């Protein structure tokens, strides 16, 4: 792929992270806490999974990022719409307004309704994620496999502003207590 020079500088909103969630400094790192991490609660928080939002919003054009996952055993990365539910519980899909792949007990599946299997050869230590606005297409690239295509959702509808989307998993293993990064340019 050619899509590196859409490179966007991504923040997470700490103001959305579930409460447990702990952000870096420079809001390019989040990681699961052993315990609640002593904030108010609001009417942004995800309050039933380890998920985060980046502070960008996007209502147009072509965006690239990339994010780190080495050593995780379970995460869900892509973008979502701005008002997606924060509140209860839910299914990663585009009816919820979700564009998302994740690894889950040593599969990688997009979340489609129901959800797609994935065929990765090299296991990932980096992800590309590609948003194209206009024509309406969520692709995921393998960085560690020389950017080999993952998955494409098109004919997307996006229906509102897009925001990165991020969940860290739970971490009941043991296994998952490393951070989800975001990559330099
Ligand atoms: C209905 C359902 O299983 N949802 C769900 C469960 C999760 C999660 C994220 C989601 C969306 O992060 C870890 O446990």
């Amino acid at each position: 792929h050619h899509h590196h020079h859409h490179m966007v500088h991504i923040t997470l909103d700490r103001n959305t992270a579930n409460s447990w969630l702990i952000i870096s400094k420079d809001r390019r790192q989040v990681r699961m806490g052993d315990t609640h991490q002593n904030v108010s609660d609001n009417k942004e928080r995800f309050s039933n999974y380890p998920m985060v939002l980046g502070a960008q919003r996007f209502s147009s054009g072509k965006m690239y990022w990339e994010v780190d996952v080495t050593q995780k055993e379970a995460w869900d990365l892509g973008v979502c719409r701005d008002s997606v539910q924060r509140k209860g519980q839910f299914s990663l899909s585009p009816e919820n307004g979700f564009w998302t792949i994740w690894l889950w007990q040593d599969s990688y599946e997009a979340g489609t309704s129901p959800q797609t299997t994935l065929h990765i050869q090299v296991p990932p230590c980096q992800i590309g994620i590609f948003v194209d606005y206009e024509a309406g297409v969520v692709s995921f690239y393998n960085i560690t496999d020389h950017g080999s295509l993952i998955y494409t959702f098109s004919e997307c509808v996006f229906a509102g502003p897009l925001r990165p989307f991020f969940n860290v998993g739970f971490n009941y293993s043991g296994g998952n207590a490393a951070p989800l990064k975001l990559c330099p340019l």
